[PDB]
């Protein structure tokens, strides 16, 4: 399998990546880390923990990272006061939370490993990832790559050009782009294709187990929320669906780099799509979704996991 | 017909936005007025004129305008691509400075009868603002080439019009006069065809051999800017004053971004929903490819020799 | 004397600057041009007229000129009112084409710009006529400020409500002396000043008292300080370089900044250089300037 | 004696700080780190190593910090014309300086540490973003850096800032008290010819390497100046030891990030009315013959080691 980091801020589409990337057998969970995003890092991490307990994920380190991003001020009409829609909470977890900061986890799990295994994942702001390569470089080079859902090279939702995960923390992203390993970007052009469509929450409900109800119910939550006028697009398990079988999308390689000064564009993915088009390019971005192979796996990660 | 002011920088293709406009049967011009872009304003105003001489333009002033822009500063080319200048032009410059020309025009002509088409940077346009802002509600619209709200040339994001003077933009963009923006986006549909240019050349006059040089020249001198064919830019503005139906368009706010570190001189588009109901700018989208050829070749067939 | 064109937003401390312009020998005012400002271009316009009014100024055009900056977003003077018709009119050019009019029309290098306000129209008339950069002899204004801000912490209100305008005007090669707040915090109104000023005894020194004790009154509220007349300290400079020192450093305007749009950034590091086209002023002779002051409304005395 | 941890950049001044820390009995070095500047994570570890063996500091834990900066691109021999030993006596300690600042401040009593970085704000902003505990357990801040009137690096930005202006952002917008020795002070600290035989009266290595490198950097850095040569970051440490040494005023203090011409300048807003409450201040006038006598003082403690 692929070992994968995933650094998330669960967030209703956080769980369904954690979901995919438990349940599909050609990923292994290495960690599950969390960042301050639209919801507090303490809400979050209470909701990853939620979230694992939900799949029975056991095994996997839960680790609490930054809380704050990096420069910006802290930035909930999607995710709920609570992170996760209006689901009930245990008295109690079953999953622990790891004494580590997620940045030292992050370190301790690529330097132990051997190089060119682990694959990250981020699904929030980039805050823990441009943390971890400033404290040890060492990292940039034994990553196999980054893949990341954020961004969008023609499309926003915090701002009219910019996306939630960089918006958020500018210059975290800004330091991750700009690193020489490889970078997928998997952003809004992409992810808006990732359509919860009532075909698709019929099969979920199919599955009929205690993780399936979970997801649709946060789901239809979230479905009212896109709704006030598109289904809900499911967009971060996007980010883990490439690294089970990177023929779930197109992607085209080209530059990218991050505004962090303009009025009107701070948090931008300025992508370069003139000619001529680099023949080597460390980053790329997501382009077509292929919609029927991406929800086929997201179907058989619930089906896999059962119900613990 | 319509009148309009074409301010523009040319260029081959303010050359061909030119010829449209003068040969169209619906389209009256009331000037030529020049500007500065990243040829200066001297060498397009001698081209402009070389133009106006190739296409027997007469009663039409042709006027100088802004030499830099606003705020921001700033090879083997024999005349204009290659077509050498006569020894003097026929076409005369007109004395007045292009920001004159265009205040007197719009405050002598009748309300929202001119529509203004610029076709380079917007300096000209944005000092005549400043200067005479009676004209902002005189004006019947402005139709722009420039710009690109999911494209760029200048920069990856940005269009050089509005690059070389994003203040100029910003406040073109910013009076609450009608503005359609006729933008890469739209432009990179206007590829001049091998077939396109057959058609171009069997019109068989000076003027259209005249155009095919030229745009030869430039096809080869920005060759590793494309990846197909040729195109041209500014003509497409002048079409969709002759008709509008030659382009679909959306209205959506557009702002221009002044201070980015890698967006100056974006056209920022905010196409999120939801739309505003009352937009004043709006996006050209879809080019009917014949339908432009077809203006533009009718044009030169019209123009004939002079 | 040496020709200016008085550019401004009245303002008090225009007004005061227009007496000194108005007042003293050494310099002729051959226009005072309006601009926007914090206030209107429509009430600064009626406010250089009655300032006109009461210095009994003929001869000299008042022309308006720009409604709105270049780029950014925007009961007569004071408590004196408007009377019902204003003796001096209302010229019938835009400012922008009187200033490219006068340059153009007079002998090169005989006339001095003196804008006290933002720097609209001086940069517009900048861009719609280059000829007259090297035409003009200097531009001495009121403006910026290298090591004090009022608008901001660092920025002055005349650069910071037209930033773009001030970056035209500083980055022509012309002559430039800045007098900014540095120095014009210095021209204090204080109570023996205010006192002379009383002691003139003209119906334009007790009009300039009236409208400074309004001033007074808002400078102690918003600044805990006495009242500094700014603007007269340019046409000061142009009377007598005397009345203060300057030293020769590069200056631009910040344009893109968060905290700091509006900046006049002067340079003072070593090495300085060689060629340098602006200057910056730093110290006011106090007494020599409100001298010049008293002396000019003595010599307008209360006129015909 | 008060508990500092030095984070710099060595460099000639920083040497100086370190000496003077080390030699004045009011103060307690827990920490030398370092940080990249002009010269190069590695380079300015070598030279904070060479400083600490021959001013003889140990028990003293100097740790090697970041190696770029938060987001901004980055006849000498070893330290100006001094050479390196073949092996140095002071050991590195194996933590990342940003590790071993949070350690301190996590095992010490709370308000008992004062930071003073003579660098680029990268270890420190990290730090507080890492283990944002820290903020309200450290004492203060005093840093030199910046410049409220006063620039090198540009017009208006001081090099430490410059270098990494959004880690200074960070350290000047938490809520901890910060005392910025900025150029504005530091230009005042001049090595006056008499100063120069004060210290060469010492007598000590350590007397003649500060002279020496001093000597070197003054020659290729003249041009840039109308005067004498200058040192900057001992002022901060002095600051520390008696803050007599220096005036200071309470004013708002914040960090260009996206000026054309003014990145990394602070921004100090001396405007009426000052407000309420203000976590920074600002040296403004410095006690020289007290300064000096504070350094040569420091130097005839430290003696030959
Ligand atoms: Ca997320
Ligand atoms: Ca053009
Ligand atoms: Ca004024
Ligand atoms: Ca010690
Ligand atoms: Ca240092
Ligand atoms: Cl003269
Ligand atoms: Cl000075």
């Amino acid at each position: 399998p692929r070992k994968i980091i995933l650094d998330c801020d669960p967030g209703i589409d956080d769980a369904v990546a954690i979901f995919l990337a438990h349940g599909n057998p050609e990923v292994e969970l290495l960690a599950i880390t969390t960042v301050v995003g639209n919801q507090t890092l303490e809400k979050v991490t209470r909701n990853a923990r939620l979230v694992a307990d939900v799949a029975g994920i056991v095994g996997v380190p839960v680790a609490a990272g930054c809380t704050k991003p990096l420069v910006r001020g802290v930035r909930s009409q999607i995710h709920g006061e609570t992170g996760m829609g209006n689901v009930s909470y245990p008295p109690e977890f079953k999953t622990k939370l790891d004494g580590r900061h997620a940045v030292q986890l992050i370190i301790d799990l690529i330097m132990s490993h051997e190089p060119k295994t682990i694959t990250l994942v981020p699904t929030g702001g980039l805050t823990n990832i441009a943390m971890a390569v400033r404290l040890e470089p060492r990292i940039v080079d034994r990553v196999k790559e980054v893949v990341l859902m954020g961004g969008g090279y023609h499309t926003g939702n915090a701002s009219p050009v910019a996306e939630f995960n960089v918006f958020v923390d500018p210059e975290a992203a800004h330091i991750v782009f700009n690193e020489s390993w490889n970078v997928t970007m998997v952003g809004l052009d992409l992810t808006h294709q990732a359509l919860a469509t009532p075909a698709v929450q019929k099969r979920v409900k199919e599955v009929g187990t205690k993780p399936a109800a979970f997801m649709l119910q946060i789901l239809d939550f979230y479905t009212k929320v896109y709704e006030k006028n598109t289904y809900a697009t499911v967009h971060d398990p996007c980010a883990v669906a490439y690294v089970i079988d990177p023929t779930v999308m197109t992607t085209e390689q080209v530059p990218v780099d991050i505004e962090l000064n303009g009025a009107l564009t701070t948090g931008m993915t300025v992508a370069d799509f003139r000619y001529p088009r680099p023949k080597h390019c460390h980053t790329q971005v997501a382009v077509k979704l292929d919609f029927d192979k991406f929800w086929c796996l997201v179907i058989d990660a619930l089906k896999r996991i059962g119900d613990p």
